[PDB]
């Protein structure tokens, strides 16, 4: 009898033959296997069905932009975002190398490419054994290693005769056998690809590795290792149906030019051809300004690196041309129809967060439990779950350990909340007062004398906790809000409040108002004279100073000196409709909402908080006076999953996280041709991120009081919603 004709019997044990101590973990990439294929024609893979349903599966893994084979595999094995560990596309050109990258190149080979550590160089490091059939980066020297067992690639190698070697190696002595496996098959990408992802092709490839993991499932049982192997079936992106009809020639606005060369496809990126003399020099943003708002619904959209979506993290490399572009599903773009490859084939590249582009995951063996069925997660996460399957410690990651456990019969590592390594202080009222030049209007109800329950009502689930080291931050609490305050920048770096379902905004205006904050230093850049006027800057608010829940008027707590950020004029178009119009929708969807914005700094597009050198190097004088521009507004958004609860009383939460461009101008909405500003709901859906994303880039912390389990937040604060098709 065959493997999956057995019935699915629980592993709560590995069980080994005598020559194996532990389990091995086999990590096998059917390239190209969209996760909607499973969903769609399961009932015609039933080898692969019965890993699902015996195993620990996800509807959907979330791969990593550019969503393509080399930048996604070579993901998986570090837990690196492609910015990080350098394979930011399967082709691509460094200035400072001036060399050139591509699959079919002498390059392919050499190490400068492979930045981080993969699984492969962990396992040798800590006394750990590898073979890989095929994997990239896996026949290159990094860091000096090899896997101890490797094939250089070659595609035309059978997939029959992979799979036996893998079982052979399997066979090897216990002082020579590998303890992590890799393979790999080209199929179902190059029949999506030739033949498009619905098609009899497809199909039959899909048929084809079906019976190939039965072939590797049979070979197991036979070798007494079908409960003693942990499986995980593994793809590194989706496909998509491309269409001549839905494809962008950049000659349309510019001519036939020849001065520039597009990496083309949906996530296609710009350079000068004259490199690398003039790869800094180019004028790239006078580029992309061409090409912006050309046409009504245009489906692509030119960004300069650092102004694409966070979420995407898809800027700190200078492999990452300055320009790109964001594509929408089924759309690609090239320079003309000369430098593009067929424009009606398969495509992948878009977008991580299209559910096309999804990818594959399923475990299977003693470590996975069995008919789990967990919601999605990204591959980056997938490197520190095979470390724990290996008894591996690994390498520094953007992974967040702990946050599969849910995935594992019996959880290795157990994850801790990180700690508070800002310097906290209490804030006296110790300020001078001072004429702030505000001409406040008589219906505001001013703080004449400024001279428990509430922290709950503000930070239900904890306050954020300072991850920003040695920075001074000081608490301001409020009626109705809490304020983590910067002593170090002189301005808010987090209000939290909560926005009952039931609560009503005042209608008065309150421009050039504010009271000054007696707990504070006083800045000149505090002072309503500063920004009147002032053509360069304005100023807006953390907390919506209409949202009273207890008076009818203005709340003057939320008017404090302590509650303003310096915020553009075109922003504030973004913000007041945020705040005045989306919230009270949100809040009444949601049975309420609580809320935490800030300003977040980063200047040099890491993703990550700036130092103190950073943010002192990127300070502006305007009106003679110092002052620091956020780069981005985050927001967070956090509910009760049941709606009967209020956002004090959540049985478990609900979490929107969102990181806001803080932009001079609205070029990236083209809101020229528009009479309404509903624009401002898709960019903020386009700009949503995990708590996480929010977490890495402002140095805040989460959730720490609720008494879910670490991982069960992490959970939480990786989460993003995937754009249904
Ligand atoms: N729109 C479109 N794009 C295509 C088409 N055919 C290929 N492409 C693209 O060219 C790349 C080369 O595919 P290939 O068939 O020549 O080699 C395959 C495979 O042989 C090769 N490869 C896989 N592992 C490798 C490895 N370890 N080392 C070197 N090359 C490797 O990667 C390629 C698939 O990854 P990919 O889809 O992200 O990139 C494709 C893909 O993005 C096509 O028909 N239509
Ligand atoms: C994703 O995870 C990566 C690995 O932890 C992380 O990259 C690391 O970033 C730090 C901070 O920039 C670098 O640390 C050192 O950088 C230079 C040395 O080159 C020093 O001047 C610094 O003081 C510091 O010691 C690491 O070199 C870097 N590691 C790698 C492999 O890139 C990313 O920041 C993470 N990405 C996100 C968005 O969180
Ligand atoms: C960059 O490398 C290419 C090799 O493809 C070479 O032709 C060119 O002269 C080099 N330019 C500089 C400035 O080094
Ligand atoms: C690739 O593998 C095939 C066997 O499947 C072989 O004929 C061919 O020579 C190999 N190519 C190289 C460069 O070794
Ligand atoms: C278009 O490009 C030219 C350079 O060729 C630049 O001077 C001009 O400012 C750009 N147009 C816009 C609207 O930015
Ligand atoms: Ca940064
Ligand atoms: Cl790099
Ligand atoms: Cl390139
Ligand atoms: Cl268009
Ligand atoms: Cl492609
Ligand atoms: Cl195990
Ligand atoms: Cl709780
Ligand atoms: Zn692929
Ligand atoms: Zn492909």
């Amino acid at each position: 009898k065959s493997w999956v004709e057995e019935t699915c019997e629980s592993i709560d044990t590995p069980e080994c033959p005598a020559e194996f101590e532990s389990p091995p973990t086999l990590l096998f990439s059917l390239d190209g296997f969209r996760a909607e294929y499973l969903h769609t024609w399961g009932g015609l893979l039933p080898v692969i069905s019965k890993l699902k349903n015996c195993g620990t599966y996800t509807k959907n893994m979330r791969p990593m932009y550019p969503t393509k084979a080399f930048p996604n595999h070579y993901s998986i094995v570090t837990g690196l975002y492609p910015e990080s560990h350098g394979i930011i596309d399967n082709k691509m050109y460094d200035p400072k190398m001036n060399a050139s990258f591509s699959l079919k190149s002498k390059e392919k080979f050499n190490p400068l490419w492979y930045k981080g550590q993969p699984i492969w160089v962990t396992a040798n490091h800590q006394e750990v054994k590898s073979g890989t059939y095929f994997w990239p980066g896996s026949d290159v020297e990094i860091d000096g290693i090899l896997p101890d067992i490797y094939k250089v690639y070659n595609g035309s190698v059978p997939f029959e005769e992979r799979i036996l070697a893998v079982l052979e190696w399997l066979q090897l002595p216990s002082h020579e056998r590998p303890h992590f496996y890799t393979l790999y098959l080209e199929e179902p990408d190059s029949s999506g690809h030739s033949h498009g992802p619905v098609s009899s092709e497809v199909i039959k490839a899909l048929q084809k590795v079906d019976r190939l993991v039965g072939m590797l499932m049979d070979g197991l049982k036979d070798l007494g290792l079908d409960k003693c192997l942990n499986l995980i079936l593994i793809s590194d992106h989706g496909m998509e149906q491309g269409s001549c009809k839905k494809y962008v020639y950049l000659n349309k606005y510019l001519g036939d030019v020849n001065n520039v060369k597009v990496v083309y496809g949906p996530a296609a990126r710009l350079r000068p051809t004259d490199v690398p003399e003039t790869y800094y020099s180019f004028n790239y943003e006078a580029l992309a300004k061409n090409l912006s708002c050309r046409e009504p619904n245009q489906h692509f959209r030119p960004y300069l690196k650092p102004f694409l979506p966070k979420r995407l993290h898809f800027a700190k490399s200078d492999r990452i041309e300055p320009l790109t572009f964001y594509l929408d599903p089924q759309w690609q773009l090239a320079l003309n129809p000369s430098e593009r490859k067929y424009c009606g084939s398969g495509f992948h590249g878009s977008d991580n967060l299209f559910s096309n582009m999804q990818a594959l995951f399923i475990g299977y063996g003693p470590a996975f439990k069995h008919g789990a069925e967990v919601d999605s997660f990204e591959n980056i996460e997938v490197y520190n779950l095979m470390c724990d399957l290996l008894g591996l410690i690994p390498a520094p990651n953007n992974g967040s350990h702990g946050s599969l456990n849910h995935l594992l019969k019996k959880p290795i590592y157990n994850p801790s909340h990180p700690k508070e390594e800002g310097f906290l202080s209490q804030c006296p009222i110790k300020s001078t007062s001072n004429d702030l030049g505000c001409t406040c209007d008589p219906w505001i109800v001013p703080i004449k004398d400024f001279e428990d329950d509430i922290y709950h009502m503000t930070v239900p689930y904890g306050r954020p906790r300072i991850l920003l080291k040695q920075h001074r931050v000081c608490l301001l609490q409020q009626q109705q809000f809490l304020t983590g305050y910067s002593l170090d920048l002189l301005m808010p770096l987090w209000a939290s409040y909560t926005f009952l379902s039931n609560d009503q905004f005042s209608r008065d205006d309150f421009s050039n108002c504010l009271y000054q904050d007696l707990r504070i230093p006083l800045s000149p850049v505090h002072k309503c004279s500063y920004y009147k006027s002032n053509s360069k800057l304005s100023y807006g608010f953390l907390t919506p100073p209409r949202l009273n829940r207890v008076s009818n008027h203005i709340y003057s707590e939320a008017l404090l000196t302590s509650n303003i950020v310096p915020m553009y004029q075109s922003f504030q178009v973004i913000w007041h409709y945020l705040h005045d119009t989306l919230l009270q929708r949100y809040a009444h969807e949601r049975n309420g909402i609580n809320v935490v914005s800030g300003p977040v700094f980063d200047f040099d597009y890491d993703g990550r908080y700036d130092s103190l050198e950073i943010l002192k190097q990127n300070s502006r004088v305007i009106r003679s006076q110092e002052i620091l521009i956020p780069t981005h507004f985050f927001i967070v958004l956090t509910s009760c999953k049941q709606l009967s609860e209020t956002p004090l009383e959540c049985s478990a939460l609900e979490s929107s996280a969102y990181i806001l461009p803080h932009r001079p101008d609205n070029i990236e909405s083209c809101t020229h041709g528009k009479r309404e500003s509903s624009w401002v709901e898709e960019l903020l859906t386009l700009h949503r991120a995990r708590v996480t994303d929010v977490e890495l880039i402002t140095g805040l912390s989460f959730y720490q009081d609720r008494q879910e389990s670490v991982s069960e937040l992490l959970r939480l604060k990786t989460h993003l919603p995937i754009f249904s098709q």
